[PDB]
């Protein structure tokens, strides 16, 4: 029952930046590897794997995964797929530090805290083998709430004079 | 060394930054800057901040010259607002070819496969050292579209944007 539909194909052409020949061509790459057209966390996991010798990717690809599942049932299936590889790579600036936004955001409370944050530089170095990382929370934090909201990190992501301080 | 209105023209035209913005960001440049100038040395130890267990100084160099546009050895201002201005508010388009003349080592307008293994070298260190290069080599062949073993920065873009010529890199 992995078969691609036009119903789907015409969703998706509206709702990402594919073509119809494009994710018909990127389904046929995806059942290939994933033959039950659905890929596992652990699945997912591997894949970093190949990148990192050194180090254990595994938190990063946990979080990274938990943003790509819409549904969380612990699966990503194509539609899922194709939506987040649409974003991320040929997304515009705004919905792609929207997408940073949800992933930093576990809990999805719509705040990233200190440890939120934490938690993901951690997943990096880890997946590799802080005055720097409280620097730059602490001037994207206007109010200074210990508090990030989408507008606060997206207005300091986007290098508001208010960032000078965490350059260095 | 103040800031000219000329100056603040010809940015307000070449970035996303207001007058106002560039104003700020020149106070804070010269507060950590008062020369005016950032040197090669001097970016270097910034990068050894956030990467205590590795050699950056190789991937901070390659930066380094993607930012010191007419090549005299410094970043000046104007320099850094361009720079700042493309990687924070860039489209996607002007991001991607900020990334490849970062590759483009020599600047001849094409990347090619030692201009990719020298940028995956660097990060290696920066952050700690089958292969990696047999990874790197898959990801350049199926950028390669002419198979003519450089990378224009149309190919570049392309794939990175996920041409599905891609797939095969990925699988
Ligand atoms: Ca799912
Ligand atoms: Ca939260
Ligand atoms: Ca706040
Ligand atoms: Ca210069
Ligand atoms: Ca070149
Ligand atoms: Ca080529
Ligand atoms: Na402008």
């Amino acid at each position: 029952n992995s078969k691609l539909k036009q119903d789907t194909i015409d969703r998706l052409t509206t709702d990402t930046y594919f073509t119809e020949k494009e994710i018909r061509q990127w389904h046929k790459g995806f059942l290939k590897d994933c033959p039950n057209g659905l890929l596992t966390e652990q699945g997912f996991i591997k894949i970093y794997k190949q990148f990192f010798p050194d180090g254990d990717p595994s938190k990063f690809a946990s979080l990274v995964f938990r943003v790509f599942d819409e549904n969380n049932d612990g699966a990503i299936e194509f539609e899922e797929f194709i939506r987040a590889l649409s974003i991320t790579s040929r997304g515009n600036l705004d919905e792609k530090l929207h997408w940073a936004f949800r992933l930093y955001d576990v809990d999805n409370d719509g705040y990233i805290t200190r440890e939120e944050m934490y938690n993901i530089v951690d997943a990096i170095y880890q997946m590799v083998g802080q005055k720097r990382v409280d620097k730059i929370f602490d001037q994207m934090d206007k109010n200074h709430d210990d508090r990030l909201t989408l507008e606060e990190f997206r207005e300091g992501s986007k290098a508001d004079p208010r960032m000078v301080q965490a350059l260095s």
